[PDB]
């Protein structure tokens, strides 16, 4: 890349970085000035930021003779102001004043002072804490490179040798009073934690105060946030490498022994501990596991001092110890399996297998795996919800603490490797503590059948959700349960699907739905749960008791007992019934198919039943889900049967059917949950079989849909949804929620608009319409009334719809360049902007060609479509300029730095603007 000669260490740091950043993406082009950055930090990456102490004699000396500065070869000149930034920064981070000085002189050279906008000794804390973050990183990246497998054998081994040598202080393999890695990288940790602790501390007395006195944000608030966020990033990166150290088998048990001392004192379930997770797990599989080393006098040793000797107050976190032990006996008992690969003589099989399956079974009662199961949620907690999976995981029982309530979400480095252990401990358990899992299972059964109003222990369930995670999103990983049917995962699998508890039915609902996030896997789950050549005979599937059978009889049981309150169990296993079906007709269309075109489950025709009754918001906007995902892929057959079902329930739902009509749109779009699900449902329904963005003259829907009892097409459809955008949301108060329905609103906008066909209507009116033969000129005369272009484009000029835009638009501009460009809050507000371009765009073959073919019409008809339109706006353009924030908001938004959004604010710009 493009660099300086002399960088200063931050700018020299970041360029490495840079560089190591494209070799990780596969772009080798700068290999030579890689390199060159390398040497030239070997001393900073053998000190591992290392922070020199604070002294007297520089102290007494910068305040003394506050004049000439000299660091090493050079020489600078200090005023009375700068040597107090000195001290000010000393103080700040407790670091050497010789140090802060050289930290100023790089701030004040690069002058980030202007850059951004901050008081010197405050661009000292952050180019302070950029080194350190910048050069933990490159270490994680050099780590990673040396483990990539898709780049030739050399690179990835020559950085194997380069982290071994600068990081980890071994020399190369062709030669040779030092501290060893761990230890000093243990102390790196301990050094930003105890950082942390000291700046929130002296942060927490001054805010304290200015709450009390000013009520606003300290004048460094930003210095702090970013300090913070540094320092969190920095003991993860540390806690990466850390964790490779391990695997590179650079540990000894000392350094374990130290480890798990140092998780018996902690005594707080925060980010920090989570970044630990991963290093335990490969501490035990190391010392304990199958795959490790296998020094079993040692091993077993270790087990005395994981499990055994243990003290009353020797986990200051208990809840951790268990987690710890049972992480432990389950890699442990991994020894025990087989004779082909180890020595089992003079072991006791009988009495230890006794043993261990009771301390482990102790472990889960004291909450093992609540722990494992909330560090694996945490972990792989995301910022915004997926409104189809609301509950979704979230009905377990919860007693650890939540993590503090941050800003810290975890890299996704830190989130894999953790979901890639979880995978290992899942595996571990089912194959070495089966015995455990069954015993669990009665001991569940056992606890509902004789205490019905007593707390019903669901660890078993944990463990199902647990699996969730860990295979979530990682179809390769769970094809190990989709592969062969004779091993492990696979046979508890089939375990699993055995007559289970309702709660463990929708926990394994649960878990089969992340274990299908691809075609084969999503085919694989829909012929598991079918009697695959088992209408009789059954080996696998006669003692099967979750099937498509048992979830189509449950469905439809529920529908007459609806139709003539559901208790929270049922509710959920239907929710997770729904949500499975959706996933696997997304993902598998041997699945999809199936499901819509099978007789004896009657799919679509039952769930509308369903959502006829009086059921929960939820459970009705599981059921708009699944019939989407039924059309998520589809045909014109398909399609049509998909509108007349609906249409059928709409209209039929078993005094007047448009009343009744009426009567299901105004319930349909009551609440958040709800309405955008059906939303959702009438996009997807309005998006070509042949695809979004494609030209076809014909309208995306039955033709004589409605012709029995209303005006013809799907204008009360569109109504709906505009009446939700326009008037219900009214009654949302949760913002976020606010602002997925609004998007969904405006998708379902887009989706009439794009798919009108304009180019095909224009060459019509020249040419086809008058002054030819017209065998189709109706045919195209009825495309432009069906459509719901013109009814669209009739609502876009309502007022009410229009200040609505407005509103969606109109955000505060600090949370919104705060926000993510994949938020709902900037994609809300750029797909308005979007739909007012289009419309724009679109506005003149709708005024002049379609509107008035419309109004012509309807005057021998009779319908006088009641009027949405407002008679003052001639134009769209007299519309939304009436409204002065929106080309103030445009403007602005163009600073936030949103390429997307700025790109669109542009596009309408410039066709508002003179």
């Amino acid at each position: 890349g493009p660099h300086m000669t002399d960088l200063r260490k931050l700018e020299a740091l970041q360029a490495l970085h840079a560089e190591l950043v494209a070799v990780r993406q596969h772009r080798f082009e700068g290999l030579q000035v890689l390199e060159t950055l390398l040497e030239e930090q070997t001393d900073a990456f053998k000190a591992l930021i290392a922070k020199p102490a604070r002294d007297t004699k520089d102290r007494e000396a910068l305040g003394k003779e506050p004049k000439k500065l000299k660091i090493g070869e050079e020489e600078y000149s200090l005023n009375e102001d700068f040597v107090n930034d000195c001290l000010k920064l000393a103080d700040e981070l407790d670091l050497n004043e010789k140090e802060s000085a050289r930290i100023l002189i790089d701030c004040d050279a690069e002058g980030d002072v202007e850059t951004q906008s901050r008081p010197l000794w405050e661009c000292g804390v952050i180019r302070f804490h950029q080194e350190r973050k910048y050069l933990l990183d490159c270490m994680r990246l050099i780590l990673e490179i040396a483990a990539d497998e898709d780049i030739d054998a050399g690179l990835q081994e020559s950085f194997g040798v380069a982290a071994e040598d600068k990081i980890f202080g071994i020399p190369p393999p062709w030669e040779r009073q030092v501290k060893k890695f761990i230890p000093r990288c243990m102390e790196a940790m301990k050094g930003v934690r105890s950082m942390l602790q000291c700046m929130a501390d002296k942060a927490n007395a001054r805010n304290m105060l200015q709450q009390a006195s000013l009520v606003r944000p300290l004048d460094n608030q930003e210095t702090l946030d970013f300090s913070r966020l540094s320092l969190v990033e920095q003991h993860e990166c540390l806690a990466s490498i850390l964790h490779a150290a391990v695997q590179r088998h650079h540990a000894t048990i000392a350094d374990f022994q130290d480890f798990i001392k140092i998780l018996r004192k902690w005594d707080k379930y925060d980010h920090f501990l989570i970044h630990l997770i991963p290093v335990l797990a490969a501490y035990i599989t190391e010392f304990g596991s199958p795959e490790g080393m296998g020094d079993l006098q040692q091993a077993r040793r270790l087990n005395d001092f994981i499990c055994k000797g243990g003290d009353e107050d020797s986990w200051a976190l208990p809840v951790l110890g268990a987690a710890v032990r049972a992480w432990w006996i389950a890699e442990h008992n991994g020894f025990y399996l087989d004779d082909t690969v180890q020595d089992l003589r003079g072991i006791n099989l009988d009495e230890e297998d006794e043993q261990r399956t009771k301390q482990f079974l102790d472990a889960l009662k004291e909450g093992a795996f609540d722990f494992i199961l909330s560090v694996a949620a945490d972990c792989k907690a995301q910022e915004w919800q997926d409104p189809s999976q609301l509950g979704a995981r979230q009905w377990l029982q919860r007693k650890i603490p939540s993590l503090p309530s941050e800003p810290f979400p975890f890299s996704h480095f830190l989130q894999h490797s953790l979901m890639v252990h979880l995978e290992g401990f899942v595996d571990a358990t089912i194959s070495n503590l089966p015995d455990v899992l069954r015993k669990l299972r009665t001991e569940e059964d056992e606890q509902r059948q004789l205490r019905p109003n007593h707390e019903q222990d669901m660890d078993l369930e944990r463990f199902l959700i647990i699996i969730s995670y860990a295979y979530e999103g990682r179809p390769d990983a769970a094809m190990s349960f989709w592969e062969d049917p004779d091993s492990n995962l696979a046979g508890f699998l089939q375990w699993a699907s055995r007559r289970a508890s309702t709660p463990l039915v929708s926990a394994f609902c649960e878990m089969l739905r992340c274990l299908a996030d691809n075609e084969e896997c999503a085919t694989a789950a829909h012929n598991f749960l079918l009697d695959e050549g088992h209408q009789a005979s059954g080996k696998m599937k006669r003692s099967q008791s979750l099937t498509w059978s048992q979830i189509f009889k449950e469905l439809e049981y529920f529908t007459t007992k609806v139709c003539s309150e559901i208790e929270p169990e049922s509710a959920l296993m239907l929710e997770c019934y729904l949500r499975l079906i959706a996933k696997l007709a997304t993902e598998s269309e041997i699945a999809r198919k199936r499901l819509i075109m099978d007789e004896d489950f009657n799919l679509v025709d039952t769930i509308l039943k369903l959502s006829v009754g009086v059921i929960p918001h939820r459970l009705r906007a599981c059921i708009f889900y699944v019939l989407k995902a039924l059309m998520i892929r589809k045909t014109h057959e398909e399609l049509d049967a998909m509108w007349r079902w609906v249409e059928a329930w709409m209209t039929n739902p078993f005094p007047g059917p448009q009343e009744c009509m009426e009567m299901m749109f105004r319930e349909f779009g009551t609440g958040f949950e709800q309405s955008n699900a059906f939303i959702q449902l009438l996009t997807t329904l309005l998006v070509p079989p042949e695809g979004l963005n494609s030209l076809n003259d014909s309208v995306p829907f039955p033709e004589w849909l409605g012709s029995s009892i209303r005006t013809l097409g799907i204008e009360p459809y569109v109504d709906f949804v505009f009446d939700v955008f326009a008037n219900r949301t009214k009654d949302i108060s949760d913002p976020s929620q606010l602002r997925i329905l609004r998007l969904s609103c405006l998708d379902f906008v887009m989706v009439c608009l794009v798919t009108f066909n304009e180019d095909l209507i224009v060459l019509g009116h020249e040419s086809n319409i008058s002054i030819d033969d017209a065998m189709a000129a109706t045919n195209l005369a009825t495309y432009v009334r069906l459509h719901p272009f013109s009814r669209v484009m009739e609502w876009l000029f309502n007022e009410k719809v229009i200040t609505s835009l407005i509103n969606t638009i109109h955000q505060d501009p600090i949370s919104l360049g705060s926000a993510s460009p994949d938020s709902p809050l900037v994609v809300s507000i750029l797909r308005a902007i979007q739909v007012m371009i289009k419309a724009l765009e679109l506005q003149e073959t709708y005024l002049h060609l379609v509107r008035p073919e419309v109004l012509r019409y309807q005057g021998e008809a009779g319908v006088r479509r009641k009027p949405v339109a407002n008679a003052a706006y001639s134009a769209f353009e007299d519309g939304i300029l009436s409204h002065l924030s929106l080309v103030v908001d445009l403007g602005k938004y163009c600073n936030l730095g949103h390429a997307e959004l700025t790109l669109a604010c542009l596009k309408l710009l410039e066709k508002i603007s003179t």
